[PDB]
This record gives structure tokens, sequence and C-alpha cells, in this order.
């Protein structure tokens, strides 16, 4: 009939460094009914057994796994996990799969709602991917071998054969011509715009050992185990502190860029969005995935009314600190 969703859990007693791929954590095969999905960091956590390893897990479960396997910083894991469950999960059952649909969520919620998975896409998951293709190609899940080939060559042109700060800035804007090239359906814009900046930093602060602490770049040896394998590189240890989006405005500034789109359903048409939340108007983000979620959500009663204001309020919490402040919205009213 339903759970009662707890209180995210906060930031781990211990932040130090620590070895991650260790004995109680191996990487082991995909079995029947195991789901993966775009997130090479949720991949890597459910394929070491930090996450369930069939993919499909609670909030609760996929905010500790992401600190305890790479340190991921608290808020930063609140703000990502709970975007992803109002939107992708079943709030009646406190599961999310970490990729596409699966009985194992459990029944359906009411459309349009979905509980579909980080699969979905179009508010969440989005375009110009370092090592997924754009949703319009076909496949926005798997690793596209072609495009770790440029990451590659970029990392050859710009990082020494390693992928670093340089290489982000450059392989970001590169993406962004791509798909304006050849995607006549390229979005980039709300959600996307902000998370696609911080998805090309998330290598260097949180897959480069913890161990380096100056000249922190990737070999393409670990690159391609975390993000074709979803394997931790041998002996590794997580970032020896919280870490995130840091340096993410260093990549935009590189190639400073507006929140668009191809308009009118044609390449090389790149029209910006004034409206488009970006990094001076976070909240607008807020706003724009709370007027989502009462799209997929029209008019709730009981537990599935009574998880949606639970699961907003904890999202809220984990924004109102990253984006520096923003009016809490009460679409449902309160408990
Ligand atoms: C990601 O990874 C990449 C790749 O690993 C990494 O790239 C390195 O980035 C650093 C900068 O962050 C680079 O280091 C800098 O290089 C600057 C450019 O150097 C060129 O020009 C120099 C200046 O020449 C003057 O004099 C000549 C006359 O001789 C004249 O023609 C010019 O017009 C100019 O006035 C020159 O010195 C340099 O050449 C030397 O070194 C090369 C070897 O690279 C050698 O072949 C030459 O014979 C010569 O010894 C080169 O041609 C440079 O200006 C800059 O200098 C500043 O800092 C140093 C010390 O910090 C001070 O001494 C100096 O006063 C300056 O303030 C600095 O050295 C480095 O070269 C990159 N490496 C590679 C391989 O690309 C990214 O940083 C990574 N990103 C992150 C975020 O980590
Ligand atoms: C793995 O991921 C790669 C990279 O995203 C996928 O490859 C891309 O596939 C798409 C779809 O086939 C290609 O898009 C088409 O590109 C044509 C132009 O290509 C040239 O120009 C680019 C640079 O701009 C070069 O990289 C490329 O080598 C070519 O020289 C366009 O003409 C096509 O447009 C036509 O169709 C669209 C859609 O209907 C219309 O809007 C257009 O008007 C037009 O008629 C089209 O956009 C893309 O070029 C591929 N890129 C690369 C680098 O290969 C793989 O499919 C994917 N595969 C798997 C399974 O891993
Ligand atoms: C906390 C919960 C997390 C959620 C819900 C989440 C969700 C997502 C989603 C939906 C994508 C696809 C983005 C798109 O196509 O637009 C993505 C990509 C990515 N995530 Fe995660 N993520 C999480 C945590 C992490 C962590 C901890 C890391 C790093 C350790 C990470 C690293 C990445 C990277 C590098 C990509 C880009 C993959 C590519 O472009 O090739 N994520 N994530
Ligand atoms: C791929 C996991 C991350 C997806 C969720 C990120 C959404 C907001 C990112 C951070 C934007 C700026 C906030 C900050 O700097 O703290
Ligand atoms: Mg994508």
């Amino acid at each position: 009939q339903g759970v009662d969703p707890p209180p995210p859990p906060g930031p781990p007693s211990f932040t130090g460094t620590k070895l991650v791929n260790d004995a109680d954590h191996p990487w082991q095969p995909l079995r029947e009914g195991d789901i993966r999905g775009p997130c090479p960091g949720l991949n890597t956590l459910a394929s070491h057994g930090y996450l369930p390893r069939d993919g499909v897990a609670t909030p609760a479960q996929i905010i500790t796994a992401t600190q305890e396997g790479f340190n991921f910083e608290n808020n930063a894991a609140i703000v990502a996990t709970y975007l992803g469950h109002l939107l992708n999960g079943n709030l009646v059952t406190d599961l999310l799969s970490i990729g596409g649909a699966t009985p194992k969520t459990g029944p359906p919620p009411p459309p349009p709602a979905h509980a579909g998975g980080l699969n979905v896409h179009g508010t969440f998951e989005g375009d110009a991917g370092m090592t997924r293709a754009d949703e319009f190609f076909g496949d926005n899940h798997s690793f596209n071998q072609t495009l770790f080939d440029k990451f590659v060559d970029f990392s050859n042109r710009y990082g020494g054969g390693f992928y670093n700060l340089t290489v982000a800035g450059e392989l970001r804007y590169s993406r962004i011509q791509d798909s304006i090239a050849t995607n006549p359906e390229f979005q980039f814009k709300n959600v996307r715009f902000i998370t696609a900046y911080g998805e090309t930093v998330f290598p260097i602060n949180l897959f480069v050992d913890g161990r380096v602490t100056t000249d922190r770049k990737l070999s393409m040896e670990d690159a391609a185990s975390i993000f074709r394998d979803m394997r931790f590189p041998d002996d590794f240890h997580r970032s020896a502190v919280p870490a995130s989006n840091e340096g993410a405005d260093q990549v935009l500034a590189a190639h400073p860029w507006v929140p668009g789109g191809n308009a009118d359903n044609q390449v090389n048409n790149y029209v910006e969005d004034p409206d488009s939340a970006d990094f001076t108007h976070l909240c607008r983000l807020y706003e724009f995935v709370v007027g989502s979620v009462q799209e997929l959500y029209p008019n709730p009663t009981g537990i599935l009314r009574r998880n949606l204001i639970k699961n907003l309020h904890y999202w809220w919490t984990g924004v109102n600190v990253a984006f520096g402040g923003c009016d809490e919205l009460f679409p449902y009213g309160q408990l």
C-alpha cells in the first residue's frame, strides 16, 4: 500500500579519503533484470554493490552510496537525487530506477507520471553528453564508443593525454556544437543547461583518485573503466573532501553559452531562451521543476499526495542551500 519516506541522510561522519574499491564491494557482471542507465557514477556504485546491484534504490540509498563511494557532497546529492526521484521515481514505493522502466519499482503511478527511471528524456536527462548520445539518435543511455573517442581526442589535444579542466571547457562546447549541427530536436535549457556543466567536472573532482592532491587529471584507462565498464579503478580511493561541481564556472567561462535549443525542427538553428534558468538565475530551475511535477501529478490524494509533499520538501532543503535561497512552493499544501 506504500512507504513512509524518511528525510535524506546528512553528510558522512568520516569525510576523508578511503579505499572504496574494497573486498566488500567487488565489481560483478550484470544479471538478468539488472538496470543500468545514463549515469556512470550510479552505474559504478550499483556494479560494486554500494547500491542494490539491480539498479533500483531508495533516495536515501542513493544519497548514502554517492557519499560513501565518491564523497559526493551532501547537498549536491540531495539536489540530484530528489530531482531524479520526483520526476522519474515511484513516490509511493520510494524506489527509483537508475535506468529504464522496470517492475522492480512496483505498481505504476497514475499517468502522466511514469516512474520510468533516469533514462526518461526531456526534463532531467538531456543532450550533448560526453559518453552518451542524444535521445534523438535512438539511445540516450548506452555508452557510445565514438563519443568516448572524442573524449580521448580532446584529452590528447588539450590535456596532455589526460582529462583536466582545460579539456572539459573545450569538450563541453564542442559537444554543444555537434548537437546543434546534427540534432534538429536539440534542447539545452532549464535543468539540462545547469547539469551539463557540473557533469563535465565530476570526472575531475570525483573520478580522480583522492590521493592525488595536485594537478588533478583523469587517465583514459580510468575513464574507460568507469564510463564504459562501470568499474572503479584498481585500489580506487575516493576524493579526500566532499566534492561536486567545483570548476564548472570555469568550464562555462572558457566558452560562454546561453540556454536555448534548435527551433522549428531544424539543425544549425539555435535560438536563446531568455526565460530559462542559468547560473545567475538558479531559482528558475526550482520553479520549473515544481511546475513539471504538477504536470506529472495534477490531482494526487492519499499516500501519493503525502509522499509528494515530503519529497518536495526534502528537495527544497537541498535546493535552498545549493542555490543560495529559494522561496519554498507548496503546490499540494501541507501535511
Ligand atoms: C591540462 O593539461 C594541459 C597539458 O598538460 C596543461 O597545459 C599546460 O598549461 C600550462 C599553463 O597552465 C603551460 O605552462 C605555461 O606555458 C605558457 C606558454 O608557453 C610558451 O610561451 C612561453 C613564453 O615565451 C616568451 O618568450 C619567447 C622567446 O623565447 C617569445 O617568442 C614569446 O612571444 C614569449 O614572449 C615559453 O616560455 C614556452 O616555451 C618554453 O617551454 C617549452 C616547453 O613547453 C619549451 O619548448 C621552450 O623551449 C621554452 O622552454 C612556450 O613556448 C607560459 O607562458 C607559461 O609561463 C608562465 O608561468 C611560468 C611558470 O609558472 C613563468 O615562468 C612565466 O613567467 C609565466 O608567467 C607557462 O609555462 C604548459 O606549457 C601546458 N603544457 C602543455 C603540455 O600543454 C593545462 O594547464 C592543464 N589544465 C589544468 C587546469 O590543469
Ligand atoms: C554514437 O554517437 C554518435 C555521435 O553522436 C552517433 O553518430 C552520429 O549520428 C548522427 C545520426 O546518424 C549523425 O547525424 C547526421 O549528420 C549528418 C552530417 O554529418 C557530417 O557532419 C558532422 C559534423 O557536423 C561529422 O561529424 C560527420 O562525420 C559528417 O561529416 C547530417 O547531414 C544529418 O542530418 C540529416 O538528418 C537530420 C535528421 O532528420 C536533419 O535534421 C538534417 O537536415 C539532415 O537531412 C545528421 O544530423 C552524426 O553526424 C553522427 N556523428 C558522428 C560523429 O558520427 C552514432 O549514431 C552513435 N551510435 C552508437 C550506436 O554508438
Ligand atoms: C546523486 C544522484 C545522481 C543522479 C540522480 C544522477 C543522475 C544523472 C543523470 C540523469 C545523468 C544523465 C545526464 C543527461 O543525459 O542529461 C547523469 C550523468 C552523469 N553523472 Fe550522474 N547522477 C548522480 C550522481 C552522480 C555522481 C556521484 C557522479 C560522479 C561520481 C555522477 C557523474 C555523472 C557524470 C560524469 C555524468 C555524465 C555522463 C556522460 O555525459 O557521459 N553522477 N547523472
Ligand atoms: C548529475 C548529477 C547532478 C544533477 C543535479 C544538479 C542540479 C544543480 C547543480 C548545481 C548548480 C549550482 C548549485 C551549486 O553550485 O551549489
Ligand atoms: Mg543525455
